[PDB]
């Protein structure tokens, strides 16, 4: 027996949630999905409710809307988004068609304070530190966000930090074209599609951040994929044998060897009056061949995070089953499935 739901149009959209959401109102929207933000008497948070637009229109919808809920459902760090609900006003799987999420509502994210200026080593710390720590759970899973950026990284007031948007189930192409945000947090291998990627493209992505938290710049903010790629081989140096056997297109290795070569620059002498230690660890993580970039859990363990390190304190995941991603099914198939799920969400408890 579900709880009551109560119709309501706002801005042209029809939501149909349970009574325990209440005073909604519009926070935006994207082409993948409506938010509304509201109070949830249940738990006392103001939550962020999102209307997926056409679930199950494609298999492509239909499964991107199933591996978000599983990601989600799955998610349970305190530097990762989670899921506080999940619920369909449908009766039944034959009228089940709506599917709304539910978070917390969260207020500004990494932009609305990094770009204010540089920040103080002690806040890039603490930011990065979280970072780090929801990134050991999420690799941990054998997850890779593959969209790190400061826009996805949501930082209240105490700079308390969740990592969201999780970049599996989007492909913003035509998006990565020009000088734009969306590709300058990106790895080198996965922009330009060297190789097969592995978990540290993301520590790639916590270079940039991090570099840009010390500096207020953006490290490699290139007009365009080439100019992109310069800025990045200038900085780290181009590609060695090693590496260049790693490329698996003739073309890409083709291209590379083109370039004349570069040797890696002195960090010291570009973020000038960085504390030594932030430098040493952009050292680790901005590596080309991102088979030696440093891990997210060996990354905690530098003695930059010594203040907030604790070993008992960074916790991994459970097991997290993928074998669905290579299921092949039909609309419908994900459809049930993505039911099972909604039907099946079990809250976390409150206190
Ligand atoms: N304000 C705010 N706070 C938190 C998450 C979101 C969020 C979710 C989103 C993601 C997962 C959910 F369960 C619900 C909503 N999807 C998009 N956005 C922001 C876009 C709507 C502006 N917005």
């Amino acid at each position: 027996e579900r709880p009551t739901f109560y119709r309501q149009e706002l801005n042209k959209t029809i939501w149909e949630v349970p009574e325990r959401y209440q005073n909604l109102s519009p926070v935006g929207s994207g082409a993948y999905g409506s938010v509304c933000a509201a109070f949830d008497t249940k738990t006392g948070h103001r939550v962020a409710v999102k209307k997926l637009s056409r679930p199950f229109q494609s298999i492509i919808h239909a499964k991107r809307t199933y591996r978000e809920l599983r990601l989600l459902k799955h998610m349970k760090h305190e530097n990762v988004i989670g899921l506080l609900d999940v619920f369909t006003p449908a009766r039944s799987l034959e009228e089940f068609n709506d599917v709304y999420l539910v978070t917390h509502l969260m207020g500004a994210d990494l932009n609305n304070i990094v770009k204010c200026q540089k920040l103080t080593d002690d806040h890039v710390q603490f930011l990065i530190y979280q970072i780090l720590r929801g990134l050991k759970y999420i690799h941990s899973a054998d997850i890779i966000h593959r969209d790190l950026k400061p826009s996805n990284l949501a930082v209240n007031e105490d700079c308390e930090l969740k990592i969201l948007d999780f970049g599996l189930a989007r492909h913003t192409d035509d998006e990565m074209t020009g000088y734009v945000a969306t590709r300058w947090y990106r790895a080198p291998e996965i922009m330009l599609n060297w190789m097969h990627y592995n978990q540290t493209v993301d520590i790639w992505s916590v270079g940039c951040i991090m570099a840009e938290l010390l500096t207020g710049r953006t490290l490699f903010p290139g007009t365009d994929h080439i100019d992109q790629l310069k800025l990045i081989l200038r900085l780290v140096g181009t590609p060695g044998a090693e590496l260049l056997k790693k490329i698996s297109s003739e073309s890409a290795r083709n291209y590379i060897q083109s370039l004349a070569q570069m040797p890696k620059m002195n960090f010291a002498n570009v973020f000038i009056g960085a504390n030594p230690l932030a430098v040493d660890l952009l050292e680790k993580m901005l590596v080309l061949d991102s088979d030696k970039r440093i891990t997210a859990a060996q990354a905690l363990a530098h003695a930059y995070f010594a203040q907030y390190h604790d070993p008992d304190d960074e916790p991994v995941a459970d097991p997290y089953d993928q074998s669905f991603e290579s299921r092949d099914l039909l609309i419908d198939e994900w459809k049930s499935l993505t039911y099972d799920e909604v039907i099946s969400f079990v809250p976390p408890p409150l206190d």
